[PDB]
């Protein structure tokens, strides 16, 4: 019986809130024309006092980097390239990023694009 | 009965040689640490008047651009990293190539790396 990693590689607290951070090493992920593979980070909801995370990459990323993106991403706070919303923990929230995850290429809303939620479905 | 395209993509002359160019679209390939995905190309040894080439990258590439890869190639007559040979029509031979196929990050030949040999096979 060989075990298996399931579901969250952490769990953190930031800002007086909890988030569950999943990831995937996937290539699906958007490139430049150049030939820079991008990441996908996207944020849910809280639900039940946590906000759940999926970050989509190219590479294997361990827990102080995934970590990171929570923190990047809070203290950033970008705003949604098709509305102006920020993410209000109400709303799905995905951005695009590259140069090993500190430079946003995209960041939209699940009103402005719903497939998002999808996106981070298949692997919460 | 949908058809399928098999086989190589393109057949060119250059030099006064033949060069049958195969490809494939693929994600199992050499990176940079700043995110640069790179392509490999394998050079066969000429049999039957014919050189195989077999170019592995992470993006699809029309038949022009498999073309210039050739050209780039014949014209660069990069050296082994490992023994300092070129590419002589009687070993296989490998690049590492960023900066959609113009840069070679490494160049080496079989009797130095023989698994690249089982790379183009696969394809082949
Ligand atoms: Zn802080
Ligand atoms: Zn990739
Ligand atoms: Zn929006
Ligand atoms: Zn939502
Ligand atoms: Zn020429
Ligand atoms: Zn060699
Ligand atoms: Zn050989």
């Amino acid at each position: 019986g060989a075990m298996a990693r399931v579901g969250p590689k952490i769990e953190i607290t930031h800002g007086g809130k909890k988030y569950t951070v999943f990831s995937k090493v996937t290539h699906l992920v958007p490139r430049t024309e150049n030939g820079e593979e991008a990441e996908y980070v996207v944020f849910g909801p809280e639900k039940e006092g946590v906000i759940s995370v999926v970050v989509l990459a190219p590479k294997d990323l361990n827990e102080e980097a995934l970590a990171l993106r929570v923190k990047w991403f809070n203290d950033t706070k970008p705003r949604c390239v098709k509305c102006g919303a920020a993410y209000n923990g109400k709303n799905h929230f995905r951005v695009v990023a590259i140069r090993n995850g500190t430079y946003y290429l995209d960041a939209v809303c699940d009103k402005c694009e719903p497939r998002i939620t999808w996106l981070s479905a298949i692997v919460i």
